[PDB]
Formats: structure tokens, C-alpha cells, sequence
């Protein structure tokens, strides 16, 4: 029993974190086999950051410009290149702790664990979601750049996020591990802002199912709805549209609890139109949207890695 | 910026988790040096969970009645002893991944990370607090027993909790790593139930300081309060008493933000009176009480967003 915001165990990732230093700038890198991955903005000076020519800054650099530290051991850099917004430093030693891994690009609404690091040292782990506006509501201080986000499947780490920068509202922007940004952001000091966000409907429904599994049922009702009628309500309340694929993905939880997705949609419709009337759901007074259907099934079934 | 429920990196504990089987029962153990720690109720029979006598049950066991599996390796048990409600199995191999560690018994209101495990394998990590009623609001399924809670300040793992059982409201009870239960609970099947719980006041105040550090002041007011008037009011909402020790603990956050502790108490009194009027604090619409003062200082910037 119980239901918590839960992260993946972080050990396989902890063994990959290194410190990367270029000039006066230090941040984190991801050491996998004989390559260290980090944000290319490590090579920027205060001056370059307004309008960096990354092509030209990089050719100006040489291998010896980069200091890579794995705990107390210096790793010797023997090559360097850029892929999109990620710098790749070839080192002379393959990481003996490299896990089975893949680089994956996630979709808005999907969740992942973040291992927050400073000076190459893991500091904390938390769970978060890729927002519909392609930001993440992280917890990151100066020097957190290069921290990564990931999911695990059995023994395989799927790296999906590398942290690059903070936006004015205090949310965060980054790339996949191939250096492609999530969202319409650029790695330079310029006017950029998070766009208006929306709530991840399929995840709210998954969490309502989690609540029912855990005994919270006051919001259930006799009514059902249709996708079209519900999506007009969703649009009204700045919720993402619910697609047929979402309904199918929630099909498991629907059979276990007896609440068809469109039955549960009728509960959510009423919660949106009328509020919670002073009650809570799973210990929250807000509708929580950072649990995916798979997160709920995994936590409610005890999947291990 | 931002503010999350943040656990410690779990790798140092993952390397200690094993599976212990006795008879038909499997649960988790903690392998440190040449000892595996687990709940002594692993030796309880299915036919008598109401009044086990653990001394009599254990004297009947041979070392080979305990099966310990570390990943794909069977560890040989070469001795056993019981300490309070914890069983200590001596094994023939020391864990080569044993971290620097200590055992600490914590006080209500303290927080820690939990590595939830099944069959000796980690499932996930989350943050908990020891509630005033000596339960934790965990997320634990059948067979989670022997999962542990811990902090890792300054690269030393302080183990403070071993999970033993689920209570009727779905909250959780367990021991320190010396096998003494938190609270009045016992490791047998009884009618035991958690007491009425209360809100951890010093932690709510810590979290309000976090909100100010991260740039949000909307809930402050022009008033102050005496400590005794604050407690008289707060207890009417089932908040724990705030002690002078708590006021001292909040000194650093008060200094960083320029908000006197009793002025933040006055803000909390008004929030209890008024609610949030459709606003949120650090993304929550309720007052959060599972961040300690130490936790806030660990996570938040040293410079207030004025
Ligand atoms: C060069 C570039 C792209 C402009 C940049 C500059 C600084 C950083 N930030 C580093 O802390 C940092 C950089 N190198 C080592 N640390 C921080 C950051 O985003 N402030 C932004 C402030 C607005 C203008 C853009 C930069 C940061 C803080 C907290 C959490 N995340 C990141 C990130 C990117
Ligand atoms: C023998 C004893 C002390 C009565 C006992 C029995 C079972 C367990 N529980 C094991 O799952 C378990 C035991 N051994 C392997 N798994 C579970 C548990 O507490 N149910 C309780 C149900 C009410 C009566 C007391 C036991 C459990 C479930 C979810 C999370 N936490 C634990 C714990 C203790
Ligand atoms: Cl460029
Ligand atoms: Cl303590
Ligand atoms: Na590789
Ligand atoms: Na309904």
C-alpha cells in the first residue's frame, strides 16, 4: 500500500558521472565507454554566451583544453568533436562501469529520473516529466549542467535528457544525448521563455486509477462520456487532448478497477468543472500529472531491475 | 531553482541488497561486510503469525536453513544471531561493495531515502519522513520487508530504517538497524494501529523558508507571534508543538531570508486560518511537512531570490 513519487535506482548512472572543465567553467559529463558527453556550452566564455560561434570556438580548442576528472583520477582527452549541442570528448580509458545503455528521445508527457550532480559528484535523484511545452520542472542550481535523466528497463539504462540551462521562470531546458534540444530553445544567453503549458491528461487519468487502487473512490460517479465531449472540456481547462491511443494505453487499469476510461473521464470532467470540494486524492489537493500509466502499473506491481 | 522531493543517490545501498529465504518466505536483507541483516520475522511460520516465540523458532534453525542470494551468487551462512527484532546472518564472504556506513536511530520529523526492493532487487527510490506517530507513509508491497531507509550526507551512509510491516491504514512500521521498533509496534499479527498523526511544524516552516528562497513571498504578513500563542493556535489544527530547539534549528534559514522565525510562525498561523485562495507554494496546494530544515539547506541555493 501507499503511493509515492518514485525514481529509478540511480547506481548504474552514478558510475558514469565525471567533471569536465574548460577554462574557468566546470560542469558535469557522462562517461560511457571511451567518450565523455557534456553540453557544448562548456566551451563558451562570458562574452561568447551572448552570440557564440560554436563552430569557431571548437576549432580554436584542442584536446588539452579539456580537463576531465573521474573522482580523483584525471582522464586524458585524446579527441574532441560536437554532435548538435553536445560535446564529445574521446578519452584514453573506457569506463569500466559503463552499463548496458541506449540513447532515447522521449515525448512530452513521458517521465524520467534525474540524477542531479555538481562537480562530477551525484547529489540527489528525483522524478520529473517532459512538459507539453518541452521544459522540465527540475531542481537545479548553478553547475548542474550535464546532469542526466534516464529510465531503466531490466538492466538497460535509457538516457533521455542532458541538462543545459535554466529559463526565467525557473524551469529547465536540455537536450537528448544526441544534443537535440527538447523545445524551441538555444544554448546561448538570449531572450527565451517557456511557452504556456498544459496538463498531461493521460497521466492525470493514470493517477486517478492509482488512487482507486489505493482506496480513494469519492470522485467516482455513475456517468460516462465520449472522447469528443471530453476533449471539449479538456481544451477549456488547458488539458492536452485525449487520443484513442491514450485510451488503449490505460486499458489495463480500466479492467482492474471496473472504471472504463470514458467512465473515469467522466470523473475527471466533473473534477475539472466543480473542483475537489475540499477533499484530497492520494494526499494532493491538485490533480497530479507526472505519473504515466506505466509508472502506476510498475509501482503498483513492484517491478524490479 | 525549482524544488523537488529529492532522494539520495541509491547506488551505495543497491550494492548491499540481497534476498533471504527461510522456508516458503522470501524477503530482503542488507549485506554489510560479512553480515546480512534482515527482519527476524523471516523465521515466522505461516501457521502462527499471531504469537511467535522467536527464541524458540530460531534455536530450531541450522545455518543451511537460510538461503541468501546476492544477484546470481548463493552466499553460505556460517552463523546467526538475533538482536531485538533483527536477524544477523554471518556469511562466508564479505560484501566487496560495502560502503562507509553507520547505523543511526532517528527522531520523528527526520527524513530519509527509501530503496524499495523485492527479492533482493531494487525497484525504486523515494523520500520519507518518520511521522510523529512513528509510522512512515511508504510505498511498499508484499515482500518489501528488509528494504532500508538511509541518508548519505558527506559520503557516509547512515542507515536509519529497516522495513518490517504494513499497518491497517496502509502506512508502514519498522526498526532501526539494531532491531528496535520505532513506536509501540511489534513484529507479529495483532490489532495494532497507528495513532492519530500530526503535522511536523518545524518542517512546514522550513518549506515556507524554501519558498521565500526560491522567490515567493505572497503568504507573509505584517504580524508576529509569541511562541506560546503560536503553539496554542497550531495545536488546534493538529500541528506538533514547536519547541525552542526547533526555533534554534531554523536560525540559519531565518538569517538567509531576513524573516524572523516567529514572523514565519505568524505567516503559518494565517495560512492555517485562510487557506491558499487558489494559489500554490512550491507547486503544492497543501502545506508540505516532509522537508526538514537540513533538507532545505541541502537543496536550495545559498542566495535568496529577492
Ligand atoms: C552559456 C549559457 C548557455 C548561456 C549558459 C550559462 C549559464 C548556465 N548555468 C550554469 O549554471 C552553468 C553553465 N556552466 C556551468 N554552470 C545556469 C543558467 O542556465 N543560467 C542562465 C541564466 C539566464 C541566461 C542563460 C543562462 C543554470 C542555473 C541553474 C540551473 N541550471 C543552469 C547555463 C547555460
Ligand atoms: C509475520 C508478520 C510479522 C505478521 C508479517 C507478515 C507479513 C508481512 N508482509 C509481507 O509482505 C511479508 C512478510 N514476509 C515477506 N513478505 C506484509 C504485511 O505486513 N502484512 C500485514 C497484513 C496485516 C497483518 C500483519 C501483516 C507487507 C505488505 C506490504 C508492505 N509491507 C509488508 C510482514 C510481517
Ligand atoms: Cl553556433
Ligand atoms: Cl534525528
Ligand atoms: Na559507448
Ligand atoms: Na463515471
Amino acid at each position: 500500500s501507499g503511493f509515492r513519487k518514485m525514481a529509478f535506482p540511480s547506481g548504474k548512472v552514478e558510475g558514469c558521472m565525471v567533471q569536465v572543465t574548460c577554462g574557468t567553467t566546470t560542469l558535469n559529463g557522462l562517461w560511457l565507454d571511451d567518450v565523455v558527453y557534456c553540453p557544448r556550452h562548456v566551451i563558451c566564455t562570458s562574452e561568447d554566451m551572448l552570440n557564440p560561434n560554436y563552430e569557431d570556438l571548437l576549432i580554436r580548442k584542442s584536446n588539452h583544453n579539456f580537463l576531465v576528472q573521474a573522482g580523483n583520477v584525471q582522464l586524458r582527452v585524446i579527441g574532441h568533436s560536437m554532435q548538435n549541442c553536445v560535446l564529445k570528448l574521446k578519452v584514453d580509458t573506457a569506463n569500466p562501469k559503463t552499463p548496458k545503455y541506449k540513447f532515447v528521445r522521449i515525448q512530452p508527457g513521458q517521465t524520467f529520473s534525474v540524477l542531479a550532480c555538481y562537480n562530477g559528484s551525484p547529489s540527489g535523484v528525483y522524478q520529473c516529466a517532459m512538459r507539453p511545452n518541452f521544459t522540465i520542472k527540475g531542481s537545479f542550481l548553478n553547475g548542474s549542467c550535464g546532469s542526466v535523466g534516464f529510465n531503466i528497463d531490466y538492466d538497460c539504462v535509457s538516457f533521455c535528457y542532458m541538462h543545459h540551462m535554466e529559463l526565467p521562470t525557473g524551469v529547465h531546458a536540455g537536450t537528448d544525448l544526441e544534443g537535440n534540444f527538447y523545445g524551441p530553445f538555444v544554448d546561448r544567453q538570449t531572450a527565451q521563455a517557456a511557452g504556456t503549458d498544459t496538463t498531461i491528461t493521460v497521466n492525470v487519468l493514470a493517477w486517478l486509477y492509482a488512487a482507486v487502487i489505493n482506496g480513494d473512490r469519492w470522485f467516482l460517479n455513475r456517468f460516462t462520456t465520449t472522447l469528443n465531449d471530453f476533449n471539449l472540456v479538456a481544451m477549456k481547462y488547458n488539458y492536452e487532448p485525449l487520443t484513442q491511443d491514450h485510451v488503449d494505453i490505460l486499458g489495463p487499469l480500466s479492467a482492474q478497477t471496473g472504471i472504463a476510461v470514458l467512465d473515469m473521464c467522466a470523473s475527471l470532467k466533473e473534477l475539472l468543472q466543480n473542483g475537489m470540494n475540499g477533499r484530497t486524492i492520494l494526499g494532493s489537493a491538485l490533480l497530479e500529472d507526472e505519473f504515466t500509466p506505466f509508472d502506476v502499473v510498475r509501482q503498483c506491481s513492484g517491478v524490479t531491475f
